[PDB]
């Protein structure tokens, strides 16, 4: 339907590639991580790991998967615990290290010794933590409009409790999602193909799993707010490519910030330059006219930059 209802683990919503699952135990819980694993026709000898944003899923990478597999990469796209088709635990203490370790464990089981890691938005923050933890196993890091290029709390963004994130998140609607995404993701543009991703998210808040979805969303908002990576960008040991749509204005808590602080948050035109300065081996690629999700807003241009930036 036009306002579809999806389950707690995105039951009813199809990814464009076959979905696999890995069962494991963490923090005393049985958990399941969904992932895509796509092989190239002719292997180039490299493997790519793709990490979704907070509000997107492994499936939202579909065009990037097609492009990279066609270029000869093995492509793995994983749904983190708390997200999408993976488990929504009743209880979990989230950290970027814990999620990175869960992912590292999956890559071990998939036989991957080393990968090039691409993270969008929250996935970028996570990819950063992954790269800090496992540098010998990350040959190249790519961050696509990552969050975490400024430490919001340190700028004066007011803290919100897990409980208050939870109550706020239960109000999520497709109308509200679209208002946010058209402005922040796509630089005021909209195309009908963007609607699939809005309804993917909105439909989880319609079903029987909506409280579990909201609770995990609250725990992961808390993780993003309390556990910055920005101070350690100077520790990154491999070449890092920053692909930044400069119309992005993403910042945690920007709507509860006073006007004077709103005006200063999420300035991606500056945040990219700042990150490039601090990362030892950085290459910055700016797209002046694209927003938070350049890979969806302008797929051909984004993919041409990414393929070239991945080359050794
Ligand atoms: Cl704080
Ligand atoms: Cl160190």
């Amino acid at each position: 339907s036009q306002a579809p209802v999806y389950g707690e683990r995105l039951e009813g919503f199809d990814y464009a590639y076959p979905v696999h699952y890995l069962d494991f135990t963490s923090q005393g819980q049985p958990l399941s991580m969904a992932y895509l694993d796509v092989a190239p026709k002719k292997a180039n000898g490299r493997t790519i790991l793709l990490m979704h944003g907070k509000n997107f899923c492994a499936g939202t990478w579909e065009r990037t998967i097609d492009v990279l597999a066609d270029a000869g990469y093995r492509v793995i796209a994983v749904d983190q615990v708390g997200f999408c088709k993976s488990s929504k635990p009743a209880h979990y203490q989230y950290s970027f290290q814990q999620l990175a370790a869960n992912t590292h464990a999956l890559l071990e089981r998939l036989g991957v010794a080393r990968a090039s890691v691409i993270g969008h938005s929250m996935g970028g923050m996570l990819a950063t933590r992954y790269a800090l933890l496992y540098p010998r196993q990350v040959e190249r890091l790519v961050l696509v409009n990552p969050i975490g290029l400024e430490d919001w709390k340190a700028l004066g963004v007011p803290w919100r409790s897990v409980d208050d994130w939870y109550r706020r998140d239960l109000q999520t609607s497709a109308e509200g999602i679209r208002q946010y995404q058209q402005a922040t993701y796509y630089a005021g543009e909209w195309r009908p193909e963007f609607d699939r991703w809005v309804q993917m998210q909105a439909g989880m808040y319609r079903g029987k799993g909506r409280e579990s979805v909201a609770w995990n969303s609250a725990l992961t908002y808390d993780m993003i707010f309390t556990q910055p990576v920005v101070y350690e960008l100077d520790r990154l040991q491999m070449p890092t490519l920053l692909l930044i749509g400069e119309k992005d204005n993403t910042a945690i808590g920007k709507d509860a910030a006073p006007a004077e602080l709103k005006a200063r948050l999420g300035n991606y035109a500056q945040l990219g330059k700042d990150a490039a300065r601090r990362i030892p081996q950085a290459t910055l690629v700016e797209f002046p006219d694209l927003g938070h999700t350049p890979q969806i807003q302008a797929p051909e241009r984004f993919h041409q930059a990414l393929l070239e930036g991945l080359q050794t």
